[PDB]
């Protein structure tokens, strides 16, 4: 009859509260548990038989390695189940664009997984948590949402969560892509528009089956003055890869660039991105010879997009070139 | 009859070359002088009478504080002159958002500033670099152009040196701010539809005649797992601030806070600004109590941004309270 | 202690219900009165003292220039009353971008009028409605809000009445400006980064005192295969001034030229509009020799905003230069 | 080897000329051949073997339907034949959105099919139409490019030609689409994110081969206070069709409905569109009750892209609700 959809509770600010109705920007995050999340739409039971399951309950900005694979391996169990049509996580907005790409490259699965928010509590007027939700539930229910990849649902759109990033503060139309949206639900309807052409889910090498931990990786900003010292110390204290977070197309300044090379000698990934994440990417050979330096461009990925593909990857291989072309397919 | 305009070359890719005409993004900048520039329009003649030179020939990636303060100083002086009417300055676009607004804040003169630069160089074809440079000569000449601080001419637009940022790559609109351009310039004219609202040249309480160095500030990226690592190394490098591009709202990790409360007890100021730079602002005491640990928010300004400002300030003032009300002025 | 503000109501979606939490597209228009929406945000109380008016119920796309008048009247009364500190009315999205332009134009008044409605039904879960007046209230009754024009707040943002215009359907972030919001409000508080620079209400030669009532101006789309058709049909049933919406830069097809040469020689105002409305604006003699023809560009403003200040200039001017001086300087 | 692709010249303003450099918006197009275009771009050669073909020296401002229907057989010709692999077709920017569309519907073939054009004449400094052209051809010489529909590439990207519109005035990112770019091409190299979801070339259920000739549709614009006037006019005149570019969501003044439904019954079809177009689409019910008044909704469609799917689509049917089955899948 009805959909079985299952929503993985793992706090954010859909289920954080504040002082007053007025309070739309200050709050408390993770504070509400998924049963009352549920109860606080009514209407849910009209979409699909809904049940919930508290994973954790954080603040997504102290979200943990140790975290994503919990909440993999979770999500892989379900997907497994027959039983279980589609999956709706509820997941704070700061850290939602790493979590939903990590899934979409490790959940070997069809079945939809959609991943929401909020960006105002739900004690505040106005709070968009409550249609977040609903519609989050109405596109995992919906059997045109298989074989599309993870997707997020908020503002009334559907994006990929390959690219979907949080671009704006403070308001509902916080994600954007540089891509654009898939589509667009409303009043339970969903319309699609485009179709990913990255490769993810079901078409994936990778498996979070296969995965027991994620190699460390970190990210060093660039700018006007900028020195050696944040790669280094990244690197000494562990990193097997640093995403580079470069002005323009991945530059680097002069002053940096011996330490990079000397780092990449030593065996650390170096990975070209950059902190211009509007639009366009980050071209091979442009800006810095990165076939005689041996290191690898991060296409369109923003810095933190770029970490958790390296991570997901080097689980794989420690190939530079393999790397590159797991850069320009997924 | 015609205003005297005198522009300043620094480098950039309006200034590089590429191997062929189809290159439009791989290629090698600083290369060209300030005379073959001028040279190349003509028409720029009939907008006023321009005398070039070059101050350096740099990509600007690879840009330190030294050079800040000898083009500032330069700058001083040029508009100080009763033979100088405007003052145009040819920069690469990477970090052109920072220089941009360094002299907005610290050149005490209502003379028209304008910085231009150009995505592709100058021997690809449609190059951009010809008609960005008539068009920053066209604002420099224009009398409407005075008292509204440093101006930046690209795209057809006039945007504010202030917030205007790098936010696309590849691609000829590459420059955009959260809050819109202030006009457009076509076929040599200005056409205005906003004015500026925060402090700067005239109005700013900084002048470049009264800095002699500029304190060290750097910059953390805060992403999923991150550590105080990259933190305190800083730190123990120099360091005097350090900008936290936090996640959201400037959200810091709960593993990073305690980090954050030593380093200021010990004289770090500690100022949260984000990557999520496309539009809305980060606000006090939010995500974090900035008046418990006597923090600071950015506001609006991106990472690099903040950075500026918070250099500029500390020549100044090493008072909080002081810096956040800068934060919000300015 | 408190500022007193106004909030004058006319119908609207901010005023609509819907069949179900649900529906947040498919709902009934201007279904409840001024006092059961200040009656749903309790914390009104905390901003300023607030009483309402019902001065009419309609949903806008029905809105006709004699509503308009009794509104503007309306407010001028209220403006002139030294126990009124500011002006909030609640307006149907669809035309709303129209009624704030008019209000910009001929309020006489440096007292904050600030125009808000919602995209969601009060009965849509998730409503953008309460927090939308809520932040109207609180601009309302900001001191920082004089002299700043007309404003329009929604989506968390402080937009200029001049140039917002609804560009997005269903979505709550539905108003954007090509040359970006003034600034934002958060939890009560007004930040500002951008100020108007067009003539507005008290330094506007207009006056809504001395207006009896509209000329009559119609709009006419263009496209591949228009013929002058609803150019000639509009004219002839009594339109004083014609819209012309082209594609691109105003332009005109050549089977079309010759009806408006026709039409201007009449007695008819032709002024030069585009259906490209996401940036840039039409340029005087540019496509079509305007001046040889004696026809009027709209410069940046679209269709709709063209015609209302076309409607205003008439009541003053019938000359072709000072139209377009006007359409130059508002 | 390379690739055979032939160029269909039609005019523009990429074959356009201005009275100096310095003219970027204000020029005279269609002056140029195709042969001296190809002539312009050497660097052709290495792409492909590519011959030209001057099909008209239109401004596409003043294109007809003949025109449509000659340069889509003409396609279906050049697609036909073994010795073309690609076909570029140069076209003005005012109206191409609206053939790029006609074509997406109407070409039964896979292979690739790209329209460009320029915003700037090739007379003026850092015009844009070399590159455009290059990248056109540099795109319908790639096997990547098959089945994915007509494509339109400029400003470095690889636009769809279904929804890309001109949006922005005078810049050269004057054309965006709602659900972003497809791709994009850099030296010479083209890279994909996303592919189409909407019936396309081989998979359109219509064929210029079969089209004779193409039904009369006109388009009526709605605002505050507008008359059924225009509407009465053009289905006076013979249309078979009208397009309504309401105001929000697709909705119709009160005052003009008796006229929609009148006219209706009377055998013209009512086609709902919006003069709402960076986002979203006209939702069927919502604004009004289509079914029972048996009018149709344009779904995302702008006004003139309505037009053209009516067209094409009563070719074949004048089921009102085989045409929305139509609107929803194109
Ligand atoms: C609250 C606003 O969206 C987000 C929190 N910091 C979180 O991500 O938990
Ligand atoms: C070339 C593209 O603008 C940019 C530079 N690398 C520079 O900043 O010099
Ligand atoms: C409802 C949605 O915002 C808008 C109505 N048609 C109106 O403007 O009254
Ligand atoms: C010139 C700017 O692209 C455009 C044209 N008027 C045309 O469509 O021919």
């Amino acid at each position: 009859k009805l959909a079985n959809v299952v929503i993985l509770a793992t706090g954010g600010t859909i289920a954080g509260a504040g002082a007053s109705a007025a309070n739309s920007a200050t709050y408390q995050a993770a504070k509400v548990g998924v049963d009352k999340l549920i109860a606080g739409v009514p209407e849910l039971a009209d979409l699909a038989n809904v049940r919930g399951e508290q994973v954790m309950q954080i603040a997504s900005e102290s979200i943990t390695n140790d975290d994503l694979l919990k909440l993999g391996k979770r999500v892989a169990e379900l997907a497994d189940s027959n039983d279980v049509d589609g999956i709706v996580i509820t997941h704070g907005t700061d850290t939602l664009e790493e979590t939903a790409y990590f899934l979409n490259l490790v959940q070997k699965t069809d079945k939809p997984i959609v991943v929401v928010g909020s960006m105002r509590p739900g004690t505040a007027m106005s709070a968009d948590g409550m249609l977040n939700l609903y519609n989050a539930v109405a596109v995992a229910s919906n059997k045109d949402s298989r074989g599309k990849g993870v997707l997020v649902t908020m503002n009334d759109e559907i994006q990929s969560g390959r690219d979907v990033s949080k671009s704006i503060n403070i308001k509902t139309e916080a994600f954007k892509s540089a891509w654009g949206p898939l589509g667009m639900v409303v009043e339970g309807k969903s319309y699609w528009f485009r179709l990913p052409a990255k490769r993810h889910t079901v078409n994936s090498e990778f498996d979070i089956k296969q995965i027991s931990s994620l190699p460390q990786v970190d990210i060093a900003y660039s700018y006007g003055n900028v020195t050696d010292t944040a790669y280094k110390a990244l690197a000494q204290n562990g990193a097997k890869a640093l995403i580079h977070a470069g002005t323009g197309n991945g530059s680097v300044s002069s002053r940096v660039v011996p330490a990079l090379q000397q780092l990449r000698k030593n065996g650390t990934q170096i990975i070209r991105s950059s902190h211009v994440n509007q639009g366009g990417f980050v071209l091979r050979n442009a800006e810095q010879p990165d076939d005689k330096n041996d290191w690898v461009v991060a296409h369109d990925l923003n810095p933190e997009k770029a970490r958790i593909l390296a991570m997901v990857a080097m689980t794989k291989t420690q190939d530079s070139k393999e790397l590159q072309r797991i850069f320009w397919e997924y």
